């Protein structure tokens, strides 16, 4: 058989831990829309070119450009058993595009972790600006609070990590995602796809469990 | 066949000529980070291996990076050559390559004075939540200090201010200096062609000379 999944979840919710689990468990690669495209431009593929031409000129990348990569990405040999789409489609026409290019998804999984949780998580992040080395006050502390483990120089909390900024970020995702939730929730209700929501504050081992249970 | 190493300060926009060369000469730009991030997401045996290091809070080791590049450059698109951007960063990494028989035809040192980089950086403006990136001299918003889309405020990223930039740059050269002598020594022997270009100059003008050189 084959296995294709779309994956949604909030910026900072840390969904990648389960992408990489799905990866291992089902053996299907990760395709970041942003990485796949970054790769192409730097590799100078036909599509990396075309994109890179649009970019240079400061213009908006056509969707026809994007589905092609994905048509080429899933045309990679590593996708034989399927794949995982991370935070894509981002729009209804992208939902439609996938379909109209022969990509019809088995499961749509949504990793939700309350906004409020995520902000406190971002808030723990520190960094050292001259070297860009990062820290988190819980998940991986410096050996000393406030100080860079390599230069002994003080740490900062990035601005983009702060509530104001993360909160702004969060509202856009929600604002953008809701119709896809709505779109595929509509697909799923009509058995077109299976839509699944997981509590991402349960321990990884736990979430990983339920996830496997569903995908039987 | 022509193999190439790009050396250049962060933000001096070496990436800019790295794309010229690829366009002009048809060889891919190879970024270790990117190459590394992609193996992880593809979950290659090595990508898998490397991912484990990260979750352990450790650095990825040379053998793994070297094994990824080995993997990269054996790919179809590299038959006529490739551009290494962001590697090697150590002498052992440098020796690592040579062992594997990496036949660098040119080492290219992209140079912009510190003070020029500072002023370059001094012009970047960010809209924090999207990470979109304006620039007052090279790429301004529709509206001054305002985000075209949202109409939000653009900030002067703390990351782009002088104390840090020169801090960063300072570190940059201490690290890089030994590669320069390393490749200076190699060139001395003849094992590669060492080149150097002033990046303070305009791009199409810089790209021009590069092409002449690699003719």
């Amino acid at each position: 058989n084959a296995m294709r999944i779309i994956l949604l979840g909030a910026p900072g919710a840390g969904k990648g831990t389960q992408a990489q689990f799905i990866m291992e468990k089902f053996g299907i690669p990760q395709i970041s829309t942003g990485d796949m495209l970054r790769a192409a431009i730097k590799a100078g593929t036909e599509l990396g070119k075309q994109a890179k031409a649009v970019i240079d000129a400061g213009q908006l990348v056509s969707d026809d450009i994007i589905l092609g990569l994905i048509k080429e990405r899933i045309a990679q040999a590593d996708c034989e058993k399927g794949f995982l789409l991370d935070g894509f489609p981002r729009t209804i026409p992208q939902a439609d595009g996938l379909k109209e290019m022969g990509i019809n998804v088995d499961y749509v999984i949504e990793f939700d972790v309350a906004d409020d949780v995520i902000v406190e998580r971002m808030a723990g992040r520190r960094a050292h600006l001259p070297s860009g080395r990062t820290y988190h006050v819980v998940y991986n502390p410096p050996k000393v609070e406030g100080k860079d483990d390599v230069t002994g120089e003080d740490l900062v909390i990035r601005e983009d990590d702060k509530e104001e900024t993360v909160r702004a970020r969060l509202n856009v995702y929600h604002t953008q995602t809701a119709p896809l939730i709505e779109y595929y929730g509509k697909e799923a209700a009509a058995g077109k796809t299976q839509y699944l929501k997981f509590d991402g504050t349960k321990q990884v081992s736990e979430v990983s469990a339920d996830i496997a249970k569903a995908l039987a």
